[PDB]
C-alpha cells in the first residue's frame, strides 16, 4: 500500500436523512421505537433529522471546504427494500447512486456502511435479528447495494457496531427494537455475525473491492483481573474473536441461554476481510458484580463528556496497539468524537474548546500508534454535523458543524476549523 492517510467524517442514514416517509422509504425499527413514550429523551424522532436527503450537496460542499477526503455514511436498508426483502425502491437506490457520483466529483472517497441499525420493521415483525432468515435477507440486501454502487464505492462495511444492535437493542432495551432478554440478544449477536459472513461473499461476488466490518470497543480497566477480563470478553472480544476465526470468547455470562450456532456458521463469520473499522469513545472501569454479567461499572476517573463518558485519549493508543498485534488487516478509526453542550445564539463560529481538545488528543494518540507500526489508514470524526443521537434525540451534539434544527442552518464550530487545520498540518 502507498495510499495517503484518509481524513474523514462519519454519519448514518437514520441520524441525518429525514425523508422518513418520502420517495418510497419503508419504516425501520427506529421509526417504531421512537413512537414509544420514554424511548427518546426529548420525545423526538428522525424526522426530519438534518434534512440530508434534500441537503446532501450542501453537506458535501462543507466536507470539501474542510479538506475531508473520505465520507463514511450508511445506506438505509428500508429505503432500498422497504419490506426488507422482495420489492425494490428505485428512488432510494437513485439517491445513493447520485450521492456517490457527487462525492467522487468532489474528490471524496465513499466509505459505505450497509447496516447502521435501521432494520426494516417488516423483518422485525418476523423476529428481526433473532430469526436466522434475517441474516440471509441482509446478505441479499448487501448484494443489491454492491451491484448498484461497487463500481464507484471502494469500501463496504457490513455492520456498524453489532454489540450495540445486539445488547443495547435486545438486552438493555435502550436501542431499537427495545427488547430486554439475554437469549434474544445472543440470538441477535449470532445472526448479525452470520449476516456479516454471508454478506462478505455476496459483496465480493458483486464487485466490492474492500470489504470490512465496524466494531466498537470499550477497553476495560479495574483492580480485579477477573472482572476486567469478563468486561473485555463482553465489550471487545465478543464480535472480534469470531471474525478472526477464534470462535466466541469464553462466555462472560453466568449460566447463559442457548445460542443458535449451526454447523459451519463460524467459518462463514470468519471469512477474510480487507479492513477493520474501529469505533472508540471511552473505556469502561469495572469491579466484580453478582449479576448475569458479573461486573459493576464504576464512574469515570476524572473528566468526562456530556454523555458522562470518560475522556481517555491514551486508551485509543493502547487499543490500536493491541489491535495491530491481533488483527491481520488494516485499521480505520471509523468513529471518534465527543458531545459537549453547544447552544448557538447567532455567532459565526460556535466555540467548542472542549470538543477541540478531545479531538486533538485522540488524533495524537492514534497517529502515535500508527507511527510505531499500527497499520492505521484513516480517521473519521463522528460526526460531520449534529444529528439524531439515538435514545438522546437532539439533546446531545457530536458535530463539527452545529445544526440549528428548526432552520437546518449549519454553522461551523471551532472544531470544524480545527479539523481543517489538522488535516493539512505538517
Amino acid at each position: 500500500n502507498a495510499e495517503k492517510f484518509l481524513w474523514g467524517v462519519a454519519t448514518s442514514a437514520y441520524q441525518i436523512e429525514g425523508a422518513t416517509q418520502e420517495d418510497g422509504r419503508g419504516p425501520s425499527i427506529w421509526d417504531a421505537f421512537a413512537q414509544r413514550p420514554g424511548a427518546i429523551r426529548d420525545g423526538s424522532t428522525g424526522e426530519p433529522a438534518c434534512d440530508h436527503y434534500r441537503r446532501y450537496e450542501e453537506d458535501i460542499a462543507l466536507m470539501q471546504s474542510l479538506g475531508v477526503r473520505a465520507y463514511r455514511f450508511s445506506v438505509a436498508w428500508p429505503r432500498i427494500l422497504p419490506e426488507g426483502r422482495g420489492r425494490i425502491n428505485p428512488k432510494g437506490l437513485a439517491f445513493y447512486d447520485r450521492l456517490v457520483d457527487r462525492l467522487l466529483a468532489s474528490g471524496i472517497t465513499p466509505f459505505l456502511t450497509l447496516y447502521h441499525w435501521d432494520l426494516p420493521l417488516a423483518l422485525e415483525e418476523r423476529g428481526g435479528w433473532r430469526s436466522r432468515e434475517t441474516a440471509f435477507a441482509f446478505a441479499e440486501y448487501a448484494e443489491a447495494v454492491a451491484r448498484a454502487l461497487a463500481d464507484r464505492v471502494p469500501f463496504f462495511a457490513t455492520l456498524n457496531e453489532p454489540w450495540c444492535s445486539a445488547f443495547l437493542g435486545h438486552w438493555t432495551g435502550e436501542h431499537a427494537p427495545g427488547l430486554r432478554n439475554l437469549e434474544a440478544a445472543l440470538r441477535a449477536a449470532h445472526h448479525l455475525l452470520l449476516g456479516h459472513g454471508l454478506a462478505v461473499e455476496a459483496l465480493r461476488a458483486a464487485g466490492a473491492r474492500r470489504v470490512g466490518i465496524v466494531l466498537n470497543f470499550a477497553p476495560a480497566y479495574g483492580e480485579d483481573p477477573e472482572a476486567v477480563d469478563v468486561a473485555d470478553r463482553y465489550h471487545n472480544r465478543f464480535f472480534l474473536d469470531p471474525i478472526l476465526g477464534k470462535g466466541y470468547p469464553e462466555s462472560p455470562f453466568r449460566d447463559p441461554p442457548p445460542v443458535p450456532i449451526l454447523s459451519r456458521d463460524l467459518e462463514l463469520v470468519a471469512r477474510p476481510l480487507d479492513f477493520l473499522g474501529v469505533n472508540y469513545y471511552a473505556p469502561v472501569r469495572v469491579a466484580p458484580g453478582t449479576g448475569t454479567l458479573p461486573v459493576r461499572y464504576l464512574p469515570p476517573e476524572g473528566p468526562a463528556t456530556a454523555m458522562g463518558w470518560e475522556v481517555y485519549p491514551e486508551g485509543l493508543y493502547h487499543l490500536l496497539k493491541r489491535l495491530g498485534r491481533e488483527v491481520p488487516w488494516p485499521l480505520y478509526v471509523t468513529e471518534n468524537g465527543a458531545a459537549y453542550p453547544d447552544l448557538w445564539t447567532g455567532e459565526a463560529v460556535v466555540e467548542d474548546p472542549e470538543r477541540v481538545a478531545y479531538l486533538e488528543a485522540h488524533v495524537e494518540a492514534a497517529l502515535r500508534a500508527r507511527e510505531e507500526g499500527v497499520d492505521l489508514r484513516g480517521y473519521f470524526v463522528w460526526s460531520l454535523m449534529d444529528n439524531f443521537e439515538w435514545a438522546f434525540g437532539y439533546t446531545r451534539r457530536f458535530g463539527l458543524y452545529y445544526v440549528d434544527f428548526p432552520s437546518q442552518r449549519r454553522i461551523p464550530k471551532r472544531s470544524a476549523l480545527w479539523y481543517r487545520e489538522r488535516i493539512a498540518r505538517a
